[PDB]
């Protein structure tokens, strides 16, 4: 269900595998390594499936000295989607610590818009 | 400086290993209160005295418990004598669509080596 | 521009008057609660949006959730005028539960 | 106890008046650094030991400067020996739509009367 190729509202691509253990492994598209966890035994009451992951924005080509974490839930069904909020923290100095973290929201869908 | 055991002020413990690939792996803590964590950190941070960006996720299920929720911490490691990890976190609970708007708590945590 | 009636997608209604002095005052029909806030009364005219924020404390003469929501965002004019926000909802808790006191979310308002 | 002069950890000062029907009015000083604030609070809180829920907004325009941004603080007042206001805040900047995704900062502030 979660396993697959996902797209956010800005055309970013999220390729993930949901492991049996609760593990999330994949790539965020340059391309970056992602890792996280998900609820591998969600409720049956129609509630969504809790999950999150992290990308540290360093690959072989660039380093932005930052990391984004996504926290959200997968809702399966006809138009499967993953609704997240995210926090993007940059490495800063102490004087600048106050403005190190951005907050936003992303919706992922299995159809590219 | 990241590898090891870190403590928050509410007693919570987190043991991490920071691999050279930028991977973070460990547990967040009695067995029934132990959970798996995984994340990423910047393995080649600036040297201007900036901190080291990182993040990690814990889903609150283990073999004994399932809270149908996941927390992600976004923050930075600041080394020195009072080495610290300053984070902001998001806690999302699985909800019906009806109540999703109230699905996500936000907060902050500071972790120390003691 | 900002002054007028605004709707989100989950059936809530906010009526707001944007004052010359940078004040935002009005009503949020969730029943009805007083709102108050501030906006940039001299934005850039380069296409950027107008920063603004407002607060609703969830008490009126009929009820009280012992909570307050604050909305932070920007107005965007044009054919498809919108106010895009992120919000924080904080409830009164004991300090034992103060770490789970605040929810975060997002809301888009249109002139509908 | 909300009414009076408060300080955050970083040096800024916030002067509030708590009104009888839930209004917050006052000034935030980070004269050229002085800004109007406005907000609301729970004027009839819980008598169970819970704090008092509140929020306020500052738009970063005064007679001398304009940042084209606004901060909202959401939190609660905890009266006591060390009476305090614990908040989380969102700072949004006016951006073009292409930059709209990086328009909002999140952080937290604690205020005391000392």
């Amino acid at each position: 269900g979660i396993t697959g190729t996902w797209y956010n509202q800005l055309g970013s691509t999220f390729i993930v595998t949901a492991g049996a253990d609760g593990a999330l492994t994949g790539t965020y598209e340059s391309r970056y390594v992602l890792t996280g966890r998900y609820d591998s035994a969600p409720a049956t009451d129609g509630s969504g499936t809790a999950l999150g992951w992290t990308v540290a924005w360093k690959n072989n080509y660039r380093n932005a000295h930052s990391a984004t974490t996504w926290s959200g839930q997968y809702v399966g069904g006809a138009e499967a989607r993953i609704n997240t909020q995210w926090l993007l923290t940059s490495g800063t100095t102490e004087a600048n610590a106050a403005k190190s973290t951005l907050v936003g929201h992303d919706t992922f869908t299995k159809v590219k818009p």
